[PDB]
């Protein structure tokens, strides 16, 4: 009694996160289980549509903010310990009174601030850390927020693309 699509908010995070390193051409190793997993095919054109509308939405909000998150970016510093705690405190701020589509979009984008953070060094690794935490999170505020109020589905349907 919830859809059928099987959407795991470790997989979004994974293939958001996994884009944007795929940019700079980083074979990050994602999927460490390089076995050939079939389960069920690729074929996804349920979750598909949101992944584009999800991929894209951060790409629109980074173009729009190229002032907000890069600076704070700098208080973030550089360090394993640190890094887990302060992941924690910036996303507290992300959303103090309440959770909404529109605050969530930034909450992809953090993640991705803080995963080249450590690639920019030599904590390529680490990249995967970051979508662990984010699921967390994502899961934890956002799941229950989206769960309650629709779904996945409303995201995609309220912020459509042209069309289609
Ligand atoms: O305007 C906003 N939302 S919206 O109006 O409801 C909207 C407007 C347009 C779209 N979509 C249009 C197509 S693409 C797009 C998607 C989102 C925004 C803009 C365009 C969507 N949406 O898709 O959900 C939502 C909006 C504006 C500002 C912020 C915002 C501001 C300061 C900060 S500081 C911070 C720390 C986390 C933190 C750390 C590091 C980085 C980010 C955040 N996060 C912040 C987030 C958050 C949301």
């Amino acid at each position: 009694h919830a859809g059928r699509t099987g959407y795991d908010n470790r997989e979004i995070v994974m293939k958001y996160i996994h884009y944007k390193l795929s940019q700079r051409g980083y074979e990050w190793d994602a999927g460490d289980d390089v076995e050939e997993n079939r389960t069920e095919a690729p074929e996804g054109t349920e979750s598909e549509v949101v992944h584009l509308t999800l991929r894209q939405a951060g790409d629109d909000f980074s173009r729009r903010y190229r002032r907000d998150f890069a600076e704070m970016s700098s208080q973030l510093h550089l360090t394993p310990f640190t890094a887990r705690g302060r992941f924690a405190t910036v996303v507290e701020e992300l959303f103090r009174d309440g959770v909404n589509w529109g605050r969530i979009v930034a909450f992809f984008e953090f993640g991705g601030v803080m995963c080249v953070e450590s690639v920019n060094r030599e904590m390529s690794p680490l990249v995967d850390n970051i979508a662990l935490w984010m699921t967390e999170y994502l899961n934890r505020h956002l799941h229950t927020w989206i769960q309650d109020n629709g779904g996945w589905d409303a995201f995609v349907e309220l912020y459509g693309p042209s069309m289609r």
